[PDB]
């Protein structure tokens, strides 16, 4: 209308222990999240990091907090929730799997996940008594 | 352009969503499921969804049910195209038994705007400054 | 609007679309892999890829596997930039052994619509 600018991925930092996100190239899916404290996470057990960051996510889109390709392949590391709504103001809480047969180590500024900026729809939700079909059809689950 | 829905029995309950700007609309079960450690389930909801245009409805896990239960969700993509029942699959990694009772919300549904490319092949393509180099 | 891929190997099979309006394209497995009961695997497709501009490539599980064989995908992030061979990060948390043979269908591509923000720091987020 009058202005005329390209919306921006807000954060502050909570403490002294975090660190700002960062993106490896122009065109990477993700922005690095860091831990911001250190976590021991024995095997088949799961934890809660802070970052101790607060983010302010651009409109119509929400934040997937995705795992890093190398601490899955290499060390059986997954992200659980991963959830970011475009409202939440809070401390952003990376949840981690860890499935391997040995402890593993996150230290104070170790890179664990990353954010993408999922574009989506927020829709008005309608029932109706019946849907029309498809050539899909009821077809799932292989 | 809105996400139609119909009941396949009366045990279903509508999706809600708590925010105008929450992400997913909560999922209910329709059944009761014990869930051992160590195990899967489907859970059915008794919806039948009509996802909009240009769009897939993504099965995304609740944030509470995985930081306290180890709760995850299996699966998880439902085609616009999919006129079924929309199932749960829900994996309990925890020690102790995890209980759904019909009613209980257990997922959430994100509509993921998607592109829906034609495929073509080629003999090899140009490397970018990534090149071939992952798993880093 | 575009997908276009390349083959690295004679074990490559081309993706495919299950239906009209299939979210993703199947992926298959370029060799034999056996994952152990508690177990990962990178499995290669052999094939490159390069996706049209504004998404990246999530890489995500088949339905059936994960309900009947407790199958799951990690990693899954395919940047809009990546031109190696695409590997798929095969879970296996069922009981028992689970086999993949050349050929088989074991996950699918799909085209997430994003962008790319750049990232500002401010002391209050009212600011
Ligand atoms: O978590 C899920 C995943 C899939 N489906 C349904 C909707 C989707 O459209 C269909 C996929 O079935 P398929 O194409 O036969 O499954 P597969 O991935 O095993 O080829 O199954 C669900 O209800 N819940
Ligand atoms: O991996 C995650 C997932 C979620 N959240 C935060 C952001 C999200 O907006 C909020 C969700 O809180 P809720 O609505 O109480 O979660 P639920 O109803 O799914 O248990 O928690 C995180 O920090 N990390
Ligand atoms: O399931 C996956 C995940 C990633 N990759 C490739 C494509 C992606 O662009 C690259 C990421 O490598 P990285 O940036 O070095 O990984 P990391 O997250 O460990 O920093 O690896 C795959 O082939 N399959
Ligand atoms: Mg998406």
């Amino acid at each position: 209308h009058h202005h005329h600018h390209h919306m921006q991925l807000r954060f502050a930092r909570l403490s002294e222990h975090a660190t700002a996100p960062t993106r490896g190239s122009a065109r990477a899916a993700g922005y690095d999240l860091y831990s911001a404290y250190d976590y021991t996470i024995p095997p088949m057990e799961k934890a809660v990091v802070k970052t101790d960051i607060q983010i302010a996510l651009p409109s119509g889109c929400y934040g997937r907090v995705a795992p890093r390709s190398g601490l899955a392949a290499k060390h059986f590391i997954d992200v659980g929730a991963g959830v970011i709504d475009e409202d939440y103001r809070g401390n952003v809480g990376v949840v981690l799997f860890n499935f391997g047969k040995e402890k593993f180590e996150v230290k104070k500024g170790d890179r664990i996940a990353q954010l993408i900026c999922e574009r989506i729809f927020y829709p008005e939700i309608e029932e109706v008594q019946a849907l029309d079909d498809t050539e899909r059809g009821s077809g799932g689950f292989g």
